[PDB]
């Protein structure tokens, strides 16, 4: 094998400024994410929960997007990045082309994602 | 065929580790193997007590995060081993795998990346 | 066979401590900074700007030299630069440096990942 970094990226987000923009623009906000990802928000009750996740995934696509860079991946669309966990708890993203390594950690008051995209170098 | 087996970050506020070893300094100082327990004891200032704690959580957080199993097998903290280099630089061990580990701290944070890597043989 | 992995950094900076180095003592970014980051330092016309470049680039290079470890680098030969795009680079003979940058109003991180070169 062959396999080889094709780019790195991580995101560090404030949850109170997320906070901030969801109280504003609740549904501009929520436009970053994809289908599964708005069928998984609209099942929670919680404020708090609401805002970790949205800031989470803001890290989260930031990163993959840095990751992968190209004119292509800098313009991806956010609703089209579909962040999940596996059923061992690890986020995820599938990207055809890459194997994509995600981890995820957050705090009372910060969101942190960082990415890895590996590559068969041929 | 991946090179990487996993990755893990993690970020601790460390005004939450004060209140813990605060409250129950024996719950917190079992995360600690024996090794960094023995580290552990020979630290004379409050401080350097806490962020020693807080970079633990952190790594040991991290590196379990990069394992990848989920609640499928039980590893204990008191099973993670960080030690340093005879320079300083943060390593744990695993077999059948190369670890990579950097560590950060600010006034109110710390923060630790871990990547597992394949190995060649 | 799979390429190889030197070495990993991580840092994580607090802005206001950098905002105090700056203003108590702005010749310290020379022992920091390139000749081509100072350039750039230098035509930014907003502080909080020029802060937050400063404490990006002093996380990268505390990043870059974690990451290559001891077994040796000045700061202010530590050249990040940005591609076309925006994307954070560093150019190092024998490796392959992937770095990435991020802020928000209190904090700068940067992560490095040095690979081994071959092909
Ligand atoms: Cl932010
Ligand atoms: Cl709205
Ligand atoms: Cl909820
Ligand atoms: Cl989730
Ligand atoms: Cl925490
Ligand atoms: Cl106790
Ligand atoms: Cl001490
Ligand atoms: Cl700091
Ligand atoms: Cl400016
Ligand atoms: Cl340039
Ligand atoms: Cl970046
Ligand atoms: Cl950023
Ligand atoms: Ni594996």
């Amino acid at each position: 094998s062959n396999a080889m970094i094709h780019g790195i990226g991580v995101d560090l987000i404030e949850i109170d400024r997320i906070q901030a923009l969801y109280s504003k623009q609740p549904k501009l906000v929520e436009r970053i994410l994809t289908k599964n990802e708005q069928h998984k928000f609209n099942n929670f009750t919680h404020e708090q929960r609401k805002i970790e996740f949205l800031a989470g995934r803001f890290a989260t696509k930031e990163a993959f997007s840095k990751a992968l860079g190209t004119g292509l991946g800098k313009h991806v669309a956010f609703n089209d990045i579909d962040c999940y966990n596996d059923e061992l708890g690890k986020p995820k993203i599938d990207y055809e082309g890459f194997i994509v390594h995600v981890s995820i950690s957050h705090t009372e008051h910060y969101a942190m994602s960082q990415v890895v995209l590996e590559k068969s170098a041929f």
